[PDB]
């Protein structure tokens, strides 16, 4: 095990993350935040907050549940949405910890296709691992940290593990 | 309406490209075009790979086109060959919004279970509205949503040219 | 002519550069600002403010003064009222063309001491670049012609901020 | 301590990065090679062979002797002009980009460019100037602890890329 990002880096790629969703949309109008699986759904929470704070109006978010990666053969699908608000010509931020495969991005896009015809969907992620399976990137990206296949990211969320921190883990 | 690559830059391109396909995927891999345009793209891509490693690349086609309340859909497919555990690479001549590429992907996907899926495009020219993007590029090209990119290949037009026209 | 960048996309831009800037370096520790010509003077000014508001200790700033005589880029003069030796300098320019003008200013920090990094931000990077440098923070990345001019005019010095191509 | 390049993933790289030389330039005209070190003027020498099989006309090649500790110009032995040329300077690897910096210098001591630009083997990070590569045969990620060792067969009669320490 070692530890690769602290709170504070944490706290600091978020709030870059949030202005640059904020400076590439010129402005949050038409833009919605959907999470994935629980902690992707944590961090679009802490993206909407910080948004508000920086602009003054708050940001729609958006709920995707998807099966587990970890706590296996796969390939992963969609339990659930819930997202209480129209998606059509909005501009859809996807947004999980991790950015593996791509295999739980797709499905999630899938899920937002099936509910609406977005303008545009985008992705932002914690933090790139590499190893890509499709032919999927993230927009945001908080950091890119290269890996081998046999590693595994671990992300840890206030919300549930009552401490920030990104850690590799041997296999 | 300017030319932005001639015969000899498209050449090269793809030269390149082949070359950084057998890097990356050191066996074999599989060559999906899509479209008519995609399908030579691929076709010349899997001439090239043979004459540079002596072995041959399986080719599969993919046809896609639009309907009315937009989005594109696939036609048809000819794939040969198995895609379960295999690299399948997708060419396409332009990526623009992603949105034929991902119907592209959700085809390869019925059929099996690939490994992976890459991207081969002779023209990337941004505005992406999914995300996706592509492994191999030939040129990236600037330009606004006004403008169209249109990729003259020989096999159909008899001239090989990339050009920008705006309407 | 067109115009690229108003005044809120510049502000917008300039905030985000600042906590990159911090977050790369993992705070401001050690940390030193350069501007390059009157317009990168300014806004290594603005983002030293910003950095400050946003982490609560002050960013020095210094200047590069360069001047033209291909005609090749020469260092007029310096004010470095700091030491660079084993700093992170921070390089601030408006526009990244050819890169030339940065590879002078680079080697006048070199000059002056010898820093642990020098890194480069600027507001806009138009591309066609005859040395290898890149900048580490970029505001707008901004495709152009050869022949296609990239203006920026700062609030100190023209009254209006903003950006905007010209041709010839 | 691992290989990560073997002889013939180098092979690759460098016959890739012959092909993306004359595709950037739209051929050969005006360019030359000049390497850094005494690795660098093998893989321009290897470069510049690679690219008369292509094209079918010579490259000229020149060397930069550098050595350390600000690493600095021992030497430049380039026999052709360089104003007006596109010049591509050859290294091993690329580090803090300190090496390359100097490399640069000379070459500008020399005369006027029309452009300079960099072809590495291995790019590792850690950059310290705002320096990067155009052509790049593979992108490693590394340690500040940990070292990039590349074998060539001109002078270690093996051809590889490790990591070591
Ligand atoms: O090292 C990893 C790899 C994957 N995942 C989880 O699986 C998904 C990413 O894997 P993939 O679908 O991109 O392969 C994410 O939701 C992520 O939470 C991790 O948590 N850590
Ligand atoms: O400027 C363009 C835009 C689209 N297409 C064609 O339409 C599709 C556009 O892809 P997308 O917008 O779905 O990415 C591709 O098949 C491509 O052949 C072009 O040829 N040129
Ligand atoms: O389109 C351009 C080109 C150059 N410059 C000015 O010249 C320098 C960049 O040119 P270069 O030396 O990077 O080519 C900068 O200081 C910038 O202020 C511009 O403002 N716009
Ligand atoms: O891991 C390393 C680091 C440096 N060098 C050598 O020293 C220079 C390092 O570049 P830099 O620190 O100057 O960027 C290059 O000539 C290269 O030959 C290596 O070979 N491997």
């Amino acid at each position: 095990k070692a530890v690769i990002m602290d709170e504070q880096a944490i706290r600091r790629a978020l709030t870059r993350i949030a202005h640059e969703i904020i400076e590439r949309n010129k402005g949050i109008d038409g833009c919605v935040l959907v999470g994935i699986k629980t902690r992707g759904i944590y961090l679009a929470r802490r993206l909407a907050e910080r948004i508000e704070q920086i602009e003054g109006a708050p940001v729609p978010v958006g709920e995707i549940d998807i099966t587990l990666y970890r706590d296996d053969d796969d390939e992963p699908l969609v339990k659930g949405t819930n997202v209480p608000f129209p998606v059509t010509e909005r501009n859809v931020i996807l947004v999980d910890d991790v950015l593996f495969t791509g295999r739980t991005v797709r499905a999630g896009m899938d899920a937002v296709m099936d509910l609406g015809r977005p303008a545009r969907i985008q992705l932002a992620v914690l933090v790139d691992r590499g190893h890509r399976e499709l032919p999927i990137r993230a927009d945001f990206v908080g950091k890119n940290v290269p890996t081998s296949r046999s590693e595994l990211i671990v992300v840890e969320l206030d919300e549930v593990d009552q401490n920030d921190q990104v850690s590799i883990h041997e296999n």
